């Protein structure tokens, strides 16, 4: 409806590839959970929402903050959403509002932890 559950696994991989918000929603629900074994410090996941131009650097600035951040910049204005950073048997919501996203645009998601990004990234539209 006006959400999805997504889950991040051992190998480097999210369930999904593509995700379309309604229109007709006002906010819209990730809920990121974490099967398999594995610690936050060695195969964190998060779920982090930009542009797909500001993807790259979104990464790269997470790369710099650290496992202690999260691997995200803190205060980075190209990071429309995000949940924290979560390792096996965690799981985080976020919530964010659909005014933030310009119809038919085809955003990025995906994970900052370092190294996931080319393998757990897809799009995020609004239909
Ligand atoms: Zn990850």
């Amino acid at each position: 409806e006006c959400s999805v559950d997504i889950q991040g696994n051992d190998q480097m991989q999210f369930n999904t590839n593509a995700i379309t918000v309604d229109k007709s929603c006002k906010q819209f629900t990730v809920n990121l959970s974490h099967p398999g074994n594995l610690p936050k410090n060695v195969m964190g996941h998060n779920w982090v929402l930009s542009t797909a131009a500001d993807m790259q650097g979104v990464v790269t600035c997470g790369m710099a903050s650290g496992l202690d951040k999260d691997y995200l910049c803190p205060d980075d204005s190209r990071v429309i959403a995000h949940t924290k950073l979560i390792g096996s048997g965690e799981k985080d919501s976020v919530t964010f509002d659909v005014s933030k996203l310009k119809e038919g645009e085809q955003y990025m998601f995906f994970c900052t932890f370092p190294g996931h990004s080319a393998l757990m990234k897809g799009t995020l539209t609004l239909k």
